[PDB]
C-alpha cells in the first residue's frame, strides 16, 4: 500500500464504521469513484461528530480551517490541522473532481448551531435541518456520480440525502429523545396530539403512529421522485444509488415491523441488503 492508498483505506473505515448500509452500495462503485466517496463520506462523519472530542469548538474550526486550505490552493502541501489521513485523500479528491466546498461550509454552520439546538417550530425549520446536514453530503456528491453535472443533478442528489436524514430521524426517535433531540416539529406535534416523552414512557398510540406516518409518506414521495430521476447520474452510479437509497428506505418497514418501538434502532440485515442488490441488478 502506498501512503495515499493508507488515507483511503482509512476513509473507508470510518465510512464502514458509520454506515453499513451507504459501505455496501458505494464499494461497488469503480475503484476512482468509490475512493471518492469514502473521502468524501469521511470528512462529513468526521464533522458530525467533532465537538464531542474536547466538548468545544477546536476540533470542528481545525477541520473547517483544512477545507478552506484545500478550496484556496488545491495544489500546495499542507500541515493539515484536524485529520491528516482525511484531509489528504479530501485534497487528493479535489485535485481531479470539483468539489462544492460551500456545500462544506453549509455543513459545518448546521454542525456549530447544533450546540444551541432547539426544538424546531415548523417543517419548513426541520427541512431546512435536513439540508444542512444531508442534503449538503448530496451535493458534496454530485461530481463524483455525475459525468456532466447540471442543477438538476445537485437537485436530485440534494433531494436524496434529505430523504435519507428523514428515514434516520424516523428510525431514531428514542436513541435521539435519549440525547435530549427531538426533531420532529412543533407545530407537527402539536396537530397529531403528541408528546415524545410520554410516547417513551408508555408506548406507541396512534397519534404517535399516524405522525411517524405523516413524516414517512413524505420521505416516502421524495425517494420516489429520485428514483424518476435517477438519469442524472452516470450509469454506472446509477444502479448503486438506487440500491443505497432502497437499503435505507427498507428501515421504514422495519420501524413498521417492531411497531414503531422508541428503545431499540431498527436494522436492515446484511441478507436483505443482497436481496435488493439482486432485485435491481436484475433491472439494469
Ligand atoms: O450521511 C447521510 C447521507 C446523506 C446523503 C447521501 C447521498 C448519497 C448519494 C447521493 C445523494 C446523497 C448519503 C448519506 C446523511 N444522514 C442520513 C443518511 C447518511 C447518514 C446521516
Amino acid at each position: 500500500m502506498t501512503m495515499m492508498d493508507m488515507n483511503f483505506k482509512y476513509c473507508h473505515k470510518i465510512m464502514k464504521k458509520h454506515s453499513k448500509s451507504f459501505s455496501y452500495a458505494f464499494d461497488l462503485l469503480p475503484e476512482d469513484q468509490r475512493k471518492a466517496v469514502w473521502a468524501i463520506y469521511a470528512v462529513c462523519r468526521k464533522i458530525d461528530d467533532s465537538i464531542d472530542v474536547y466538548g468545544d469548538i477546536q476540533f470542528l474550526n481545525q477541520i473547517k480551517e483544512d477545507i478552506q486550505s484545500i478550496e484556496k490552493y488545491p495544489y500546495e502541501y499542507h500541515h493539515f490541522q484536524s485529520d491528516r489521513r482525511i484531509m489528504m485523500a479530501l485534497q487528493h479528491v479535489a485535485q481531479h473532481k470539483n468539489i462544492a466546498f460551500q456545500s462544506f461550509y453549509n455543513l459545518i454552520d448546521t454542525v456549530y448551531k447544533d450546540q444551541h439546538f432547539t426544538m424546531f417550530e415548523t417543517d419548513a425549520e426541520l427541512f431546512g435541518y435536513c439540508y444542512g446536514v444531508a442534503g449538503t453530503v448530496g451535493e458534496v456528491l454530485t461530481p463524483i456520480l455525475s459525468d456532466h453535472e447540471t442543477h438538476q443533478t445537485y437537485d436530485v442528489a440534494r433531494r436524496l440525502g434529505e430523504s435519507l436524514q428523514l428515514i434516520n430521524i424516523l428510525r431514531d426517535v428514542g436513541e435521539d429523545f435519549e440525547n435530549e433531540r427531538i426533531y420532529f416539529s412543533k407545530q407537527r406535534l402539536k396537530q397529531y396530539e403528541v408528546d415524545i416523552a410520554e410516547v417513551y414512557q408508555n408506548g406507541v398510540n396512534n397519534h404517535y403512529i399516524d405522525l411517524w406516518e405523516y413524516y414517512a409518506a413524505i420521505a416516502e414521495k421524495d425517494f420516489r421522485d429520485v428514483m424518476d430521476q435517477i438519469k442524472v447520474f452516470s450509469i454506472e452510479a446509477q444502479p448503486i444509488i438506487e440500491l443505497a437509497a432502497r437499503i435505507y428506505i427498507e428501515i421504514l418497514d422495519e420501524v413498521r415491523q417492531a411497531n414503531y418501538t422508541l428503545h431499540e434502532r431498527v436494522f436492515v440485515e446484511k441478507r436483505k441488503k443482497a436481496k435488493l442488490f439482486h432485485e435491481i441488478n436484475s433491472k439494469y
